[PDB]
């Protein structure tokens, strides 16, 4: 559900043969050295390793320390660059990363506007704002990417871009 | 398998007539005497002796204790100085020869993908990655050959291979 999986992280590319205790000790040490821990003690409570598919799940004692540990993505552990991700059934709340897109040509329809956006990744929400009586586009839209990490990429790739006689605006809607 | 040779050592210059039990007793006693054990009990599980060529292999219960026993090179047994070495197939960096196989037709199952790989020799590890929900192949797999010397020939033979619709990507997984 909406509040599920908030204290766990997926860790991929773990070093071959590593133990759960070693992984646990490494992350707890890094949390402390890196200044990511928010109270005395160990933020990582447990590590569950799948040796066959070479991945682990970390369980944290708190929601906010789980979030902080996302910053370890790519950290090198016994020669291996670790892949750190949210669990697949973790989701931010609806609208958390809604985008505003302004400066669109009024003659473009929904699908045409969406084509520009979906080049960065799939969308879980989209609406092109139209005049209700005439059905004509007002030249701005909102969207949300399935993968929320795509949000900053769309902004970086589209914001301030030339588009016809306009300069496109793409920013977080709140 | 990979770690299997991480728990063995070669012993040379063994005196004539020595038994496997006497050798096992000797090394367990040495490990305990040196304070080199990381748990109660016996670190050496088994000894295999070749009387004709005057050598033995030791098998240990743990990777760390095997590494500790490297310190016994030159140790005196029945008046003779023993030669202690890693097995020739010892892997200093574990997983160095794990392969990634990508671009597989998504209808192929475990045995079919293995049939492609085993033409170059027997595997010690294999897994085809599947969607846990549907049980359907994601179109990539990992493996490890029993003989790591075969690895580069497999890459040479399989990488870039046209497989019906598909082109295979075969490389060290890292």
């Amino acid at each position: 559900g909406p509040l599920g999986s908030a204290r766990r992280l997926y860790v991929g590319n773990i070093p071959f043969g590593i133990t759960e205790e070693a992984m646990m000790d490494f992350f707890n040490a890094q949390m402390r050295l890196g200044g990511l821990t928010q109270a005395p003690g160990n933020p990582v409570l447990a590590v569950q390793i799948n040796q066959d598919k070479n991945f682990a799940f970390l369980e944290f004692r708190s929601v906010d320390e789980t979030t902080q540990a996302m910053a370890f993505d790519g950290i090198i552990f016994q020669g291996q660059s670790l892949k750190i991700r949210r669990p697949h059934d973790y989701q931010p709340l609806p609208g958390a990363h809604k985008l505003f897109i302004g400066g669109l040509p009024n003659y473009l329809n929904d699908d045409q506007v969406k084509e520009l956006l979906t080049s960065f990744g799939p969308l879980k929400a989209f609406n092109l704002v139209k005049d209700s009586a005439t059905g004509l586009s007002k030249g701005y839209a909102f969207c949300e990417y399935v993968d929320i990490n795509v949000t900053d990429q769309a902004i970086a790739g589209l914001n301030g871009m030339q588009l016809g006689d306009k300069k496109l605006l793409v920013q977080r809607a709140s």
